[PDB]
């Protein structure tokens, strides 16, 4: 099952799992409390895949397409992981599906404090606008992954502090009202 923990202390190789010690596991419950969403897919079948198909029609993500994060592929590689790896937000859902290999997504608990979330091969997730958050990748260096989108994407991060958009207040305003 997909696996989600509270952060060490540590600040140093961002790309290492920092597990807290002792272990304190995440579940996807919690992660539903912050509005954070998963499902779990074949992605060998991603082409062609009604299960993925069922998904994308009940939310909507009606946009797709598929990046490789590659040290030797990627154009802009260095400043675009970086950016990645910046705390920030969005003004609409962040939605990754991940196709090869893996990655970190980071995200803000409900008293601030970090979660890191482990991305592998089938693992599919959204983040809900105006979330606190940031994409690494792990000790492996390579993730491919689809992206989607309600609508024409607009993939504008706006780094911590962003706290006047109304997607963050709306946010905020849906926090109260979970577990
Ligand atoms: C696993 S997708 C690569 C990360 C990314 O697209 C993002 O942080 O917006
Ligand atoms: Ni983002």
């Amino acid at each position: 099952m997909v696996q989600a923990w509270y952060m060490d202390e540590s600040t140093a190789d961002p790309r290492k799992p920092h597990r807290a010690q002792p272990d304190r596991p995440v579940s996807l419950e919690q992660l539903r409390t912050l509005g954070v969403l998963y499902w779990k897919l074949d992605a060998d079948k991603y082409e062609n895949d009604p299960e993925l198909e069922k998904i994308r029609k009940m939310r909507n993500y009606s946009w797709m397409d598929i990046i490789t994060i590659c040290k030797d592929t990627l154009p802009n590689y260095e400043e675009k992981i970086k950016m990645f790896f910046e705390e920030h937000l969005h003004l609409d859902e962040e939605i990754r599906y991940i196709l090869e290999g893996s990655g970190y997504f980071d995200v803000r608990d409900k008293e601030d404090k970090w979660i890191r979330i482990s991305m592998e091969k089938g693992d599919m997730i959204t983040l809900p606008a105006g979330i606190y958050h940031r994409f690494t990748l792990d000790e492996k260096n390579y993730v491919k992954a689809m992206r989607l989108f309600v609508g024409e994407p607009v993939w504008t991060p706006y780094n911590r502090p962003a706290d006047h958009f109304d997607a963050r207040v709306q946010y905020m305003s849906f926090l109260e009202g979970t577990a």
